[PDB]
């Protein structure tokens, strides 16, 4: 994440870290005791799931390790295009919940007006380099309409841009699969965007969450 700062220690409690091969491939975010939510991009074989992280470089004793037994990629994910870019992992077991360690909710409604959120991740910085310290910024939601004029014929329903004018505060490489958090409900997915990364020009897409509460019901129950 890009032009952010380090999250308070107690911030998120829902974010996951993704691994293969020994090192962080992508975010994630615990919707369930059995789920973690992140985007279809990261699959990977074998990936390695750690919940109550803070500081990539330090043994917390917070910090709980879980392997994969399933990965379900949205039927209709384009590689491409980054259209329906969402995956659900169901963990070996159910996650063991603390201050640390808890599920955030999906917003279920497409028009929920908080358009002040954040977004999180250990992903590339500001410098070029992946930090030990999870990141944090603020950004806004921004309309269809502009997300449109600034890629156009790229932008489908299935997306949902964000982004900061100010100092282009944006996620990037590393921060996949992450969480857009608005309101205290996931809005969306860290998918794609500008690279280098920075949204002051063209804003940061994620997968618009919305649209996928009746996928993901039917999934896990
Ligand atoms: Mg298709």
């Amino acid at each position: 994440l890009v032009h952010g700062g380090p999250c308070d220690k107690t911030s998120h409690p829902y974010q996951a870290a993704l691994y293969t091969s020994g090192h962080l491939l992508c975010g994630g975010v615990l919707i369930h005791p059995l789920w973690v939510l992140t985007a279809a991009h990261c699959k990977k074989p074998n990936l390695q799931v750690f919940l109550g992280k803070h500081n990539l470089r330090q043994r917390e004793s917070s910090q709980e390790q879980s392997s994969v037994v399933r990965a379900v990629i949205h039927p209709d994910y384009d590689a491409a295009s980054h259209d329906q870019d969402i995956m659900l992992l169901r963990l070996a077991r159910p996650a063991k919940l603390s201050e640390l360690i808890q599920p955030l909710p999906l917003e279920r409604d497409c028009s929920a007006n908080t358009t002040s959120c954040h977004i999180l991740g250990w992903g590339k910085t500001a410098d070029g380099d992946f930090p030990d310290t999870i990141q944090c910024a603020y950004i806004h939601l921004v309309s269809r309409e502009e997300c449109e004029h600034a890629y156009p014929g790229q932008i489908t329903q299935n997306m949902l841009c964000a982004g900061d004018e100010k100092y282009g505060k944006d996620s990037c490489q590393g921060d996949s699969g992450g969480p857009l958090v608005c309101g205290d409900h996931l809005r969306g997915l860290v998918s794609w965007g500008n690279i280098p990364c920075g949204s002051k020009e063209k804003p940061g897409v994620y997968t618009n969450v919305c649209r996928y509460t009746n996928w993901i019901q039917k999934t896990i129950q």
